[PDB]
């Protein structure tokens, strides 16, 4: 909760929590705060973060799936977006900062195209992003 | 059975099972349990888990198949989308961890492309693919 | 014969029936069996069984593909695709093993395409994958 | 304020107040002023000014749109597309020096395409892309 | 003549003959026969055979088409393609093998396309292709 | 003014002038005229007058620029050119030299091609190319 | 005269003649007779011939050209192309032997496709390829 | 004048004209006569004649424009192209040797196409081709 608003000492805490204290060393190197954590990549982990394990980074996107499930976004998300994804599918509630992120609300979400959800949005699941589009037409 | 629930130590049973001793060191040290098991590539295995032999990594696959085929899907199958696979073929039934991680269950099953079969449920094999994708617009 | 059945034993008497003792401890290395032997490929060749010179690989693959015209498939060809394929051409029996480990019986052989048989079955020549597709559709 | 008329030394400052000093010395040694501040890329952190971390040039970025929201305009800005951008949306007014600085104003906006925007204009978002584009075939 | 059913120690006599005794060592190394001699190409003669001369292989190349000009085919010629291809052109008697090595015979010809006689038969002059084809389609 | 009719020594005081004169060594070294330095380019620079940054790059361009919306092209401009893409817009100016250098004049402006403007004489801004190109069709 | 005829010492000869002594050595090493010399390319110039300068090739080929322009083909033209080409154009008799040697007479000229010309006749200049194409369709 | 029939010395004394003593012995090395001057192009000037530098190879190439504007082209231009390029443009007549190096002639411009020009003929500005070819239907 209030994920968003995280310094780089939450994340440090969140990092022990879910077994990433070696990796939290290597996020306090490169100052992650809570919105490098909610925008992260696997390029990012890669490169900059140390994560060299294809294992470990899945392991690593399941918890900060977790994470974005259960994020409080009332400070970024004016059009409450998190509760209308929620709808659509609890598990598609991660997704609120990657959307919000973009300047998207619940008024312009039915000119999203797919390419945009895939490229500027950060949904990788072909699957998800399908259900999210085709509920965007319907409103 | 209740392989989407095995945590490292079933894991490691499982490989001294099948004869993946060695390899059941690798995966202790990458900390794979069933959710990751369940969800493994040829990348994953080559890149982190030792597997440099691609016939070994056939023998490993095939052993995998077969554990997929009988495990027990009951926690995560709420549409129950394992019979389903075993009426269209009992091999059909190892997709149905791949097909549940997406999101997937028997109601969104008409709007899956071959496209997400192949990509993001993890479905290879091109005949596969078709007698789901045709079995899907069937109902 | 009951060459699917084949464990690595058995693989070693035919590599040294077929002259190829030296790749019979290459192979017992690997620990291919029946299974893996009818499904070789170029690529395990070379990458996993030392087999690096291309007129060699030609000479082993002339002595597999007349293991498999002449192999006994009763175990898994359920719909008898042996004969099929040898009364469509007697040198087309070689394929039997690549059909069945799709999954493909006689039933669905009418909706398998040109790519399917190419990369799912393995049959790499043109002229041979054309007159299969052609009698494919013909029932 | 007046970012486009900054030189070296308000760069300097600006860079100090930010957290990146050490890139202060970096950028001194490149001379960037404020021009340059406001045309500068990712490739061009990365070779010229050691910004070798993606999670740092992430951070940086979010810094320099935050002084491209509040920056002055009114020496380059003509037409005061500052205030149109910020009507279309207040996190528009960043893309001010990347629009004047292709020459465009208020009058020739309805014939710029996407790919303009994207090449010459700098907008790398196609969210925000389309949102621009869409109001300028509007007016 | 009888080139077919030639076995190691014809290869050697015939390299001796055309001038290719250095070869004949390295043909003997790759235990090449009749039925490879006449199924050689250029990628197996430069990785396997030490003909790293390009002039070289041209100069073989023409010793192997003069070969297989005057070859007799009666053991693998059911169909007697042989005289078919001569009575086309004499020159064209020298695709004997590489046509009946697909399985190929007289009836069915007229099915075959210009991608089967470029990959599987070998005929790599378009010029002798299309004069092949064309006859073809005229029966 | 009079650019086109510079010899080295007016570059190198015009570098000196600009703040280039380390690179005033390089030019000197390299023999650039008039002629070369208003057709210089950014591989040019890189490969042949030491200019390895990429943000010095662009200060040398800006300052190029600069010298090529004031110089007077009467010696090669005969069908002045330099006024028409003046009265376009006044930072149209600085492509005059290489619109007359592959032998455009106001004649045949109507006939030039995008590509060809991007091309032949140089013209990168996409926003600029159009404007130019509408006005070209315009007369 | 009679270079389809030549063995090596003629090519030596010829060699010594037009100025390529050194290469007259390395010639004999490959064993170039006047078929080979007839059918040379730069490929096998640059890798067999020692010819590593392009401007040396482009003074060989030259002198190859006026030979195959004044060279006998009475012996393997049949169907007398050379007058035929000599009638085209003078400078069109050099790809006499070219044409032959893929079984080309001026019976089948009509049905031969600029691609043939390209690459199985060894034509490369696309001005000559359309008027030899050109007056094959005309007769 | 009288370009086309120079030789080596020729060629020496041309060079050392025009500044390019040091060059004028890395051509006296690669035997640069006339036809090879006249037909030179930038990778041959980097590979053989050790110009290595981009802005020195453009001062050559202008310096050759110069020589090639002005050249007597009585010997080989037999249907005069030189006074039609001129005519054309009075910087066109630089393209004669390029033309009728081709085989080309008056009769035969009104056949040859872009392409043609841009790679037979060499003919590199795209605007100075699309004038040629205007012209060449136009008769």
């Amino acid at each position: 909760p209030s994920v968003p608003s995280w310094k780089e000492a939450e994340v440090q805490t969140w990092l022990q929590q879910i077994g990433f204290s070696k990796y939290c060393e290597s996020f306090r190197e490169q100052q992650v705060d809570g919105d490098l954590l909610l925008r992260l990549t696997e390029e990012e982990l890669q490169t900059d973060l140390g994560m060299k394990s294809g294992i470990t980074r899945k392991r690593f996107f399941r918890e900060l799936t977790e994470l974005k499930t259960f994020a409080n976004y009332s400070t970024c998300d004016r059009s409450n977006l998190a509760d209308w994804l929620g709808s659509l599918d609890p598990r598609f509630r991660q997704y609120t900062y990657g959307l919000v992120s973009c300047g998207l609300d619940r008024s312009l979400l039915h000119r999203v195209s797919e390419q945009q959800l895939l490229e500027d949005c950060g949904i990788h699941l072909g699957v998800h992003r399908a259900r999210i589009l085709t509920a965007a037409r319907e409103m």
